[PDB]
């Protein structure tokens, strides 16, 4: 069912977060953690503090579908066991060195044309897949961008409820 999943996403924030290749995504996906630019890293650490959940809406770049989606659990902190990220061109572990934990609400894919009706009035209302890494997704879009996603039977949203 999908009322576990719209409690967690009550009055929920969204960000929309690009990688630029799949290993950050299936690592993200294996090990619960997230890494971005520190201008994003400091507005998620802001909205962290501000929400019942922050959401990250993930999409590989060029892949034309969304990832999946998680839950921060933390803000971001340094001094982990270093994630062996897939570096991209001109990017360096120093630029990803917060670490986020997350905790995932679904890790199945969503293609681009499935949410070709949905517009983000934080960006200029263009469609929901248009953004830049750490684009907020308002309240209505990102709730219903989440509900467009397969259901995980493979998640237990329980606990997640009780880190809230
Ligand atoms: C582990 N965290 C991350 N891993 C990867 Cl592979 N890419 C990330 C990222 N956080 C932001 N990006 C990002 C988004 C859009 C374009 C580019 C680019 O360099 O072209 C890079």
């Amino acid at each position: 069912g999908t009322s576990k999943l719209k409690y967690v996403l009550q009055d929920a924030r969204f960000f929309l977060i690009k990688s630029n290749n799949h290993e950050n995504v299936s690592l993200a996906k294996a090990k619960g953690v997230w890494s971005t630019l520190p201008v994003n890293e400091k507005k998620l650490n802001l909205a962290f503090r501000s929400a019942r959940s922050v959401i990250l809406i993930f999409s590989v770049r060029e892949s034309g579908k969304f990832q999946g989606f998680a839950r921060l659990s933390s803000e971001s902190h340094h001094g982990g066991s270093p994630i062996h990220w897939v570096l991209p061109a001109g990017m360096s572990a120093k630029m990803l060195g917060g670490v986020f934990k997350i905790d995932w609400i679904c890790r199945r894919e969503l293609p681009f044309t499935k949410s070709a009706h949905l517009t983000n009035p934080w960006n200029e209302h263009k469609p929901v897949k248009i953004g830049r890494d750490g684009q907020e997704i308002e309240l209505e879009c990102g709730t219903q961008l989440c509900l467009l996603f397969p259901p995980d039977e493979s998640i237990d949203l329980y606990q997640v409820i009780h880190k809230m």
